[PDB]
């Protein structure tokens, strides 16, 4: 194991939390206490998560863009600056799985995305990835790539003493027909024992015809979220209800416009549902018109369950603390709340009763 | 000029096919009767229009797959393949936009496309590109995106001595709108693409490109997966549209085609697109059929060449093999799709003195 005894992360107890004093600090000071939260994080596409690093080291390997300067690559391939559409979010990222060339590629993302969320202090980090996603630009083989992902993150964990804890939750394929549907859980079915989650994400649409997949996946022990209640421009909540009542989900990726419904914030709460919020995805795909009327304040307050995600690194080049920072500056969200939305992702996580024991002994 | 004049393409005329017996004819022989219809071409996507050489030229020069065969770079970048989905072409799409590095491709990319066009018997080219699209992946200029398009249509019709019109029209972003109206003068009609929801928040800029003169055309009634027709009736009663890109799913209504019809509306037919779209279950299915015996005015188009590695006497071709298209049937569509052109009075003064 590579990190030294004395230098692993001094999580926070319940009992360091009133000692904190976070509007004494600096801005760096502050990051530090974003990092000592024990982090149990929920939503992240792992085949989307990278530093600006790993991301340059890959892109000059591959010689993909001789003539340009590393901001030249980053501002070429990715997605970090406000103002732009969800449109252009969606070019980007097939831009960017142009680099799923090899296995290599996919080891080596999956080893630096555990090192980098390790860093951050999470220690139980739910990846989701779609396979089809990765296996689209070169045609590589689903097979070989989800052996790719585990070998990636079993490697990363052995060098980190596991101290950090990861599962993997399954993205489903896109396809419209209703033999692709009825096929869209197969892959996550057949890696049962490697998934604890099965997800849906992509254009967000009626998905009232996969109430039976959706069902089948979780007669099978998989656990169920899914992407609802993200897209702004949808003319009705429609989408929110389906995720609750028809997918039967026991979680929702988003999941934010449920603050635009009474009914909706009340039957969240009933079916003890949580909300996976991802603040900067929000503001950057426009989703919110700022962060400071993100309404995870709003759900918060009126008793949704919520947790605090990353969703994208790599596109937004921004990882679960940023997300932190921006929560305590602009919605005045404070180390409590904080700790608070960290017990109840510890509580809905995905992970195996015997995982959460002992994660609950260490810190919760 | 470069071709001399007796191996210049003998059209053929009108109302003096009917010596014509395709059915006693080879593959081969098939496809220079087809060569020889006087083509009026009505949508094309200049910017996915490209063979397979000039494809694997740019991707060798540009070193985009060094370890990559000819075959493996076209399977790569290409959606030749029927069983595949729209999600996949519009990622080869994008995949395809990768070139768009300089102007010297776009150049060479609009010449070699009006030679093609040329060598296929396209009298009448209306080409359509989006300057969005195009400048998408590397942030290219737009003006000298266009700049490059119109120059590399001249160095091409400057060969061809006269014996191929081609015309642009403007594909959209408003900004493209605007775009349009300031190129007002190269661009003889505006249109839209990619996602078939609303375009009733397109109402606006289509009354506003209308009033500069530039006629008007959307893709509409494409889109297999919509849950009703309500883009068409948009499309007709909003927009006010002179033609319809693809309109297929006119056929599923005969209130549609009733209105189509006494609006005198045309549907520029893709039926290869259509097809590796997946917008139709099979060929031998496509709704041009039942279009054509219904009374719609449609033509036949080719949609986008380099993507589909199919030009527009391939799309002849499936339509004589798999739906009972003939010659006369061909050049009825083909006087529709002259009729319906967007292009002068001059222009259209010049071609009825040889072929309409
Ligand atoms: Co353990
Ligand atoms: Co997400
Ligand atoms: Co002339
Ligand atoms: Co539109
Ligand atoms: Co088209």
């Amino acid at each position: 194991g590579l990190v030294p005894r004395g230098s692993e992360i001094k999580f926070l107890k319940k009992e360091d939390v009133q000692n904190i004093d976070l509007n004494g600090m600096s801005k760096k000071e502050r990051y530090e206490i974003w990092r000592r939260i024990p982090k149990v994080e929920l939503h992240c596409h792992l085949d989307l998560t990278f530093s600006a690093e790993f991301f340059l080291k890959w892109a000059r390997k591959y010689n993909l863009q001789p003539n340009m300067s590393d901001d030249e690559i980053l501002d070429h391939y990715l997605f970090t600056k406000e103002g732009k559409s969800l449109a252009e979010f969606i070019r980007k990222a097939i831009s960017v799985s142009d680099l799923y060339r090899d296995y290599d590629f996919i080891e080596d993302l999956a080893k630096w995305a555990v090192i980098e969320k390790y860093k951050e202090g999470v220690v139980l980090m739910e990846f989701r990835y779609s396979p089809t996603f990765v296996s689209s630009s070169y045609g590589l083989d689903v097979e070989l790539i989800h052996k790719a992902f585990i070998k990636g993150i079993k490697n990363a964990t052995e060098l980190l003493n596991n101290k950090i804890h990861v599962a993997l939750i399954c993205i489903s394929d896109t396809g419209h027909a209703a033999a692709s549907i009825k096929h869209s859980g197969d892959f996550a079915i057949k890696h049962k024992h490697d998934f604890v989650g099965f997800d849906h994400g992509g254009r967000e649409i009626d998905l009232k015809d996969h109430k039976d997949v959706y069902h089948s996946v979780r007669d099978h022990g998989l656990h169920l979220t899914v992407h609802a209640g993200e897209d702004a421009t949808l003319p009705n909540l429609n989408t929110l209800y389906t995720a609750i009542n028809i997918l039967n989900v026991e979680r929702i990726g988003h999941g934010i416009r449920v603050s635009e419904s009474d009914e909706l914030i009340e039957l969240v709460k009933k079916k003890d549902i949580l909300l996976e919020v991802c603040p900067i995805s929000n503001l950057l795909l426009n989703n919110v018109k700022s962060m400071d009327t993100h309404p995870i304040r709003k759900l918060y307050d009126a008793g949704v369950k919520v947790s605090v995600n990353s969703d994208d690194p790599g596109m937004f080049l921004s990882n679960i603390n940023d997300n932190y920072e921006k929560l305590y500056i602009h919605l005045n969200f404070t180390l409590e709340e904080f700790m608070i939305m960290n017990n109840w992702a510890f509580e809905k996580s995905f992970v195996s009763d015997d995982v959460k024991s002992e994660l609950k002994a260490l810190y919760f």
